[PDB]
Protein backbone atom coordinates (compact mmCIF):
# COMPACT_ATOMS: atom_id res chain seq x y z
CA UNK A 1 0.00 0.00 0.00
CA UNK A 2 3.05 2.09 0.45
CA UNK A 3 4.85 3.64 -2.55
CA UNK A 4 8.12 4.02 -0.47
CA UNK A 5 9.92 0.70 -1.65
CA UNK A 6 11.15 2.59 -4.64
CA UNK A 7 11.57 -0.83 -6.81
CA UNK A 8 11.73 0.99 -10.69
CA UNK A 9 14.13 3.49 -9.85
CA UNK A 10 16.79 2.12 -11.60
CA UNK A 11 14.95 0.40 -14.25
CA UNK A 12 13.82 3.95 -15.49
CA UNK A 13 17.13 5.98 -14.44
CA UNK A 14 17.73 4.99 -17.16
CA UNK A 15 15.15 6.33 -18.98
CA UNK A 16 15.25 9.89 -17.19
CA UNK A 17 19.43 9.66 -18.30
CA UNK A 18 18.04 9.34 -21.89
CA UNK A 19 15.33 12.30 -21.66
CA UNK A 20 18.40 14.87 -20.09
CA UNK A 21 19.52 14.63 -23.59
CA UNK A 22 16.40 15.15 -25.02
CA UNK A 23 16.40 18.43 -22.96
CA UNK A 24 19.81 19.99 -24.07
CA UNK A 25 17.97 19.62 -27.57
CA UNK A 26 14.59 21.09 -26.52
CA UNK A 27 16.60 24.11 -25.65
CA UNK A 28 18.18 24.36 -29.33
CA UNK A 29 14.48 23.87 -30.65
CA UNK A 30 12.82 26.22 -28.49
CA UNK A 31 14.91 28.79 -29.68
CA UNK A 32 14.75 28.03 -33.53
CA UNK A 33 10.46 27.09 -33.20
CA UNK A 34 9.60 29.69 -31.23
Amino acid sequence: MAEMGSKGVTAGKIASNVQKKLTRAQEKVLQKLY
